């Protein structure tokens, strides 16, 4: 499977979008699972899921890689409410586009987020709900914050450069020796060919800051059984926030990956795929 | 698979061990997990796993089900070191005995320590190492100590009752409807059957106190890949123990169940079969 | 001062108040200092806090030590809101009452919940606010729930006797030996006088369960400087709710005493008494 | 008092120092303090503690701000072993030049690790220990290591200049706009004057990584009353390092400040002083 060859748009109209382009990557044909990534410069529904894509396939689901609103190839966006909330309308909008019914989600930090909102907003439209280190849910009771790697997004948002790149996703990532030159230019490509995308993110981060994405004390109202994925050297979301998902949500479970970072997807795609696929067909 | 049809009793030789008798109960034939239990009144190999011996033979391995030196049919003892250390050896011991080069090993709260120590003492003899829950790793940064659990596992040594056991019970398990007749009878039965067990234990506990399991200094030696699990509602062991092994563990992972207490393997049965298989299979 | 002595009586009608009975202890002319008691059995004002009254009047305070609604020698009442909420209300009746302005609160477990929606309601009447193990603040992120001392407290409401008191004070003091024949029997007695409270206890507890005290949601709203206190080997409201304080009320503290149950107060009375003092003189 | 007009200097001889050149800050004629500071690029005694020596001076005390050898105007050294272990000899071979039998030993991160090793190494040489997030103990069990604010320690280090400085400063200190010029080019000349220092140290980390000043297995030997201070907001070293002292140490305290870095000493001077000369006077 490729970018090129599973690359597809649509128009949505939920809300305050109208005929709004979402740009997403689509391979297989059994039930949807719609996997929603990170906020930092750059990010996208394929790099930061190409190493999953295909052994979810393989297990025989439909696969939609969406790029969320200001985000790579959807359109870009000022927002003046909470990304988390906002996303989640748009993958009602991409659903509804679509014909699809019930999706099961799998989000990591801003993602999460937004797989988060979802399953608050429309819990009949959502199976199984997968987190991997989401962001929004408030203060840590261990971490000082901004964390780490928040303020390298906010730094790259502001003076984007190569070189900030690099620093950001030094943090991001546990192993270092994973940050290859590859890496590296697909991520300052995404940055390079949408610089309003920058632009329009840091005008968002004023008019909703990320203290009004805290969806905390709404968490019992889920009803979806939750798989909650931390990396343990997660310096973007911090790990004690998996704990209150699984003291606050119904039917949750908790797994950390050692050295891991905050894309457990990426850095530990095998068991990450054995788990989910597991948890999808069985749980 | 039965208790009666699976039980097997072999002589043991290792160290302060003398001709040592141990019971276990043992199903399948291909590679060796050996499964430890906890340390409470009336605890024993069989009734701590029968929800798990069947899952695991299915998929393919050999399971012994051993009784610790002084629980259920093995021999009765009186300890002067840690039991988390003088278990270990009596594993080695059994493995000996029975020509298993290298097993691997499942243990919760005792049964962890034991499986720690053995980690320990014997690299060369072990595969991949789970752990449930285990017991040993000194204070909590959370949990006041000693537990809720631990109190009542040392009055029911000292104080056995029918009406104690089920206090005990009722605080073991997060479902207190899982808490019926057959399962409190099964226990009362082998605490009635050998009253010299637990007067035992009880002078093995002033011999060396929980305090000298402590192996927290010497995680960093473990070369074995591990899994751990918790029940995220333990009252025996505490939970951010869980994080100490993650953090201290060269390769480990963390898997949380929520509405879970101090017995994983059998509160959460179908869930733990399948990550702890998949996790020996493929990790 | 002893409680004869001290001991006054004041009628209040704050809402659903009318005529009602508070019964307080109070000495000293300075400064107000309201000291709020927990929600067990037999709790009240002077026994709570007889440890605390002299230093404080000492160092200048008025000092009232109230018994809240149902408890001690204020009048009976079933409750169909959460404690902390209801109790709130009381102590405005009771300065309202006396003429008193503005008080600097103290609170253990429900006094801090007490405390608590105390300075969210009237923060027009507040000056400090100093909490001591604050019950109500929601789910825990490591301590299994209800609490060994809640169990505890529900056990003794619901079959009362000396043994079981006993047993709750074991479980509330982390030094045994505190545990004299004079503090049973003084417990005892407030538990054989009334026990009325006890049944209306349960009642309250039917119609608004703790769960619905969390008022975890609200903690930026408060705009007292807050002191925090904690029994590091408190049983009965979790130390991790301490750090939740400290995270979520802008201008706050935490103080935590090694080998303290949930009486800081009491257990601790001299280092407790020079912290608050000085906190009251000079944050 | 000025850094001028109490700057003393005094050669040491114990162990492996011979005729060795300590530096530091003393007023005042009562009971000893000794403290000792932090070892990013450019700490010493005298503005590490400036908003300290005054008020301590003036409740009695004789105040002694040392610099650690390798530090400000103390002699150069490169360290084959971990840091806190050399200081504390360091410091013993001060008090012995200066014929003092007891001091009160107060430190902040590499300072507290000093005091740490100094009460183990010499019980009958210390009275009362003071800790404000002391380093050296090992894993968070929370926080990803190296830590935010090492990671800046150890690039100032190696590419020393004015403006990674007040990008560490930054990091260190909660509230930004305490970081004056003045601030900043105290630093810097610190920095600039002793440039040996700088690559002495990364020798000496090489030599002896943080991972063995880990002391933890130690803590229980301690029988100093022990007062532990966090800032909530600490880069350096992580909030749940104090909980680890708090259930360790025999006799312990700890006090978290909120909206403070690092230098709690600092950043809160005048509560940190009276709390700290309230627990010196009457713990
Ligand atoms: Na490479
Ligand atoms: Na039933
Ligand atoms: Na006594
Ligand atoms: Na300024």
């Amino acid at each position: 499977l490729t970018e090129s060859s599973t690359s597809k748009f649509v128009k949505i109209n939920e809300k305050g979008f109208s005929d709004f382009n979402i740009h997403y990557n689509e391979a297989g044909n059994g039930e949807t699972v719609i996997m929603l990534h990170g906020g930092g410069p750059g990010a996208g529904g394929w790099s930061n899921y190409y190493r999953n894509v295909g052994p979810f396939v393989d297990a025989g689901y439909r696969v939609i890689l969406k790029d969320s609103p200001g985000f790579n190839k959807s359109d870009a966006v000022v927002m003046d409410e909470q990304r988390g909330l906002v996303n989640a309308r748009a993958v009602k909008g991409l659903m509804d586009a679509l014909d699809i019914d019930r999706a099961h989600l799998v989000g990591n930090a801003m993602g999460g987020a937004t797989a988060l909102n979802f399953a608050l907003e429309y819990p009949d439209r959502i199976g199984k709900l997968i987190l991997m280190g989401p962001g929004g849910l408030g203060p840590s009771m261990f971490a000082p914050m901004p964390m780490e790697g928040i303020k390298l997004l906010f730094k790259l948002y502001a003076e984007p450069s190569y070189e900030t790149l690099k620093q950001m996703l030094q943090v991001f990532l546990y192993d270092q020796s994973l940050i290859t030159e590859e890496l590296l230019q697909g991520r300052w490509e995404a940055i390079q060919r949408q610089p309003e995308h920058l632009k329009n993110f840091l005008i968002s981060a004023q008019k909703a800051p990320l203290s009004t994405w805290d969806v905390t004390a709404r968490l019992g109202e889920i009803k979806a059984k939750t798989f909650i994925t931390w990396g343990r050297d997660d310096r973007f979301v911090p790990l004690d926030h998996g704990l209150k998902l699984l003291w606050n949500i119904d039917d949750a479970r908790l797994h950390v990956f050692s050295k891991c970072g905050a894309w457990a997807q990426w850095e530990h795609a095998d068991e990450f795929n054995r788990l989910v696929i597991d948890f999808l067909r069985h749980a």
